[PDB]
Formats: C-alpha cells, structure tokens, sequence
C-alpha cells in the first residue's frame, strides 16, 4: 500500500480507539470530537474562545443537522483541518 | 504531534513530489491526480472502466468547475475515497 494509504490507515484506528473510549462504539459524539481535535490536533492552541467556531463548523459539514458525526462527516471535518496546517508550513520556511 | 498529524503530514509530502514529478509544481493536473491515485491507491483495481467514474466525481469535487484541483480540493478528494476503504474493511472480519 502507498504511504497515503498507510496514514490514511491512522485515521480509522484512531476514530475507531477514541469514540470507543467515550460514548457509544458505533457513534462519536461531538462532545467526543471536541475533545478528540483539541488534544490530538494543534487547535489545542486554539483552544481559547476561538474553539467556539468549533461548534459553527460542525454545522456545515453536518448535513443531517443532527449534530452528530459519521466516519464519512469524521474524514472530511478533519480534511478541511488539515488545510489549515498547510497555512501553518507558510510560517515556516 | 498526534498520529493523525503525523499521517496527515504525507499527505502534502506525497501531494507535494508527485506533482512536482510533472506539471507544475503549484498545480495539479487532472491527468497527474488520475495517474497518482490509480497506481498509489488500491483503486488500481478499478483501473478499468470504472475508473472513467473519475472524470463524474472530479466535476462534484471542483467548485470551480475548471477541471484542475488545489490541495483544498484534494484533501477532500482523498478523503471521499478513504470513505471506500472503510467499506472494504467490512470484507474482511
Ligand atoms: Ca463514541
Ligand atoms: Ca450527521
Ligand atoms: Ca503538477
Ligand atoms: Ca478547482
């Protein structure tokens, strides 16, 4: 398998270890989410009020409004994420 | 850094070589991007006319409609087809 295919591997593991850890198996919670990207991902920094926009993305990336997500809203929710570390690189170099 | 960083980070690494192997290295043609993930991604399979179906979901993917994607829109174009290997996970187990 490529090494895209090996990170993309990490993704499952992860959603699948967390949301088991809290929560229902099946589902990850946005509660669980949150906590999930605050601590896992560098928004840790963005932990202040900025955080708040958490709840706002969410919203458009859920098309059910439930406010819940499925490994499919998961896997996209943390693409677009990882745009922003594509802005972070500028920083540097 | 979390592991999903850490695989996060091939994304660009990949993204980044590939590209810069032909084309433009800012940009990444369609004929480029169909190459990439035919031979990297297990979708090498779908090689065959199913592969055609590359063309239909590159349109959704591009806002822009232009025909050629960004690292925005291929992180998301990658994400969908990680969608596809949760699906081949249910074939084994
Ligand atoms: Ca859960
Ligand atoms: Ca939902
Ligand atoms: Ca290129
Ligand atoms: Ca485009």
């Amino acid at each position: 398998g490529s090494e895209l295919e090996t990170a993309m591997e990490t993704l499952i593991n992860v959603f699948h270890a967390h949301s088991g850890k809290e929560g229902d198996k099946y589902k990850l919670s946005k509660k669980e989410l949150k906590e999930l990207l605050q601590t896992e991902l560098s928004g840790f920094l963005d932990a202040q009020k900025d955080v708040d926009a958490v709840d706002k993305v969410m919203k458009e990336l859920d098309e059910n409004g439930d406010g819940e997500v499925d490994f499919q809203e998961y896997v996209v929710l943390v693409a677009a994420l990882t745009v922003a570390m594509n802005n972070f690189f500028w920083e540097n170099s």
